[PDB]
């Protein structure tokens, strides 16, 4: 029933303008009323709290947390989305093949979920390996995604999964037009946001992965702003004509 479901991913998005985190803030109190919120982060549900502690992020409607992993409403974790993904996902299988590229060293324990099997590709090794793990990942028949960001993050979730599928699910349950939706990221595991037919802006701050796919996909309804960080945000908002 609101005007705009307002989608971003935190760090190097909203967060990393300590001055722009604040005047978007700002702006956006006045007018509370008239978005939902919903913070996209491949961080922990927890990891994600206590960066709110740290910069003041202003409370969220939601939280798309671990890439669209774990959906969090005000009374807690969505449990039909997560029966949703743990459908023929497999993560042991997808695990001992992921497990064994030298090139690839897992995340720590608590970057890990029951859909979310992340690890940190080697600053000296090929980034082409990524193309043979995806390949040898998808011939198992399990719905698998790989997400690659900031040329060094890996995350292996379900097909169901990402950003922009919970998004998706996001402004079905809210009952939200794609007309009526912004989604701002910054890398790779943004992509699926702006896959999704919602009005996006992509940071200048964004990473190589991210342009790259702009260059690609780039469609009318993705904007790429002049300003990094939080300032990115409200130029978005002011091109799309949002909170008008
Ligand atoms: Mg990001």
């Amino acid at each position: 029933m609101r005007q705009l479901l307002l989608i971003s991913d935190l760090d190097n998005t909203w967060v990393g303008d300590q001055q722009a985190l604040e005047h978007l803030q700002e702006y956006l109190g006045d007018r509370r009323g008239n978005f939902y919120l919903a913070y996209a982060t491949g961080r922990s549900y927890h990891s994600a709290r206590e960066l709110q502690k740290q910069v003041g992020l202003m409370e969220p409607d939601y939280w798309l947390t671990a890439v669209g992993s774990e959906i969090y409403h005000p009374e807690g974790l969505d449990q039909h989305w997560a029966d949703y993904l743990s459908e023929h996902w497999q993560r042991d299988i997808l695990q001992a093949i992921a497990d064994g590229f030298e090139a690839l060293k897992p995340q720590s324990p608590l970057e890990q979920n029951p859909w979310k099997i992340s690890y940190h590709l080697d600053p000296q090794a090929c980034p082409t390996v990524i193309d043979q793990l995806t390949e040898m990942l998808k011939e198992t028949g399990i719905p698998v995604q790989v997400i690659f960001s900031s040329g060094k993050d890996v995350d292996l979730l379900p097909q169901r999964s990402n950003k922009g599928n919970a998004t998706q699910y996001l402004q079905q349950h809210l009952a939200m037009e794609p007309s009526q939706t912004l989604v701002c990221g910054d890398s790779g595991n943004d992509i699926g946001l702006f896959e999704t037919s919602a009005r996006g802006v992509i940071v200048r701050n964004a990473q190589p992965e991210l342009l790259h796919w702009y260059d690609q996909w780039g469609d009318s309804r993705h904007y790429r702003a002049q300003s990094s960080h939080a300032g990115a945000i409200l130029e978005a908002i002011a091109h799309f004509d949002f909170l008008s």
